[PDB]
């Protein structure tokens, strides 16, 4: 009874990947922890 989310990816590949920088790497990690793990992805784009 689990779900894997893609977050690991983003937050792995800006990991490993040295074009990624620092702040990079957190903005990363948030755009898949925030897109995929805190909210669904049913709109294309959020409102603001």
């Amino acid at each position: 009874g689990k779900t894997d989310p893609e977050l690991k990816q983003c937050k792995h590949q800006c990991k490993v990947q040295r074009q990624y920088d620092e702040e990079q790497k957190e903005q990363c990690a948030k755009g898949c922890e925030k897109y995929y793990k805190e909210k669904k992805g049913r709109e294309q784009e959020e409102l603001e």
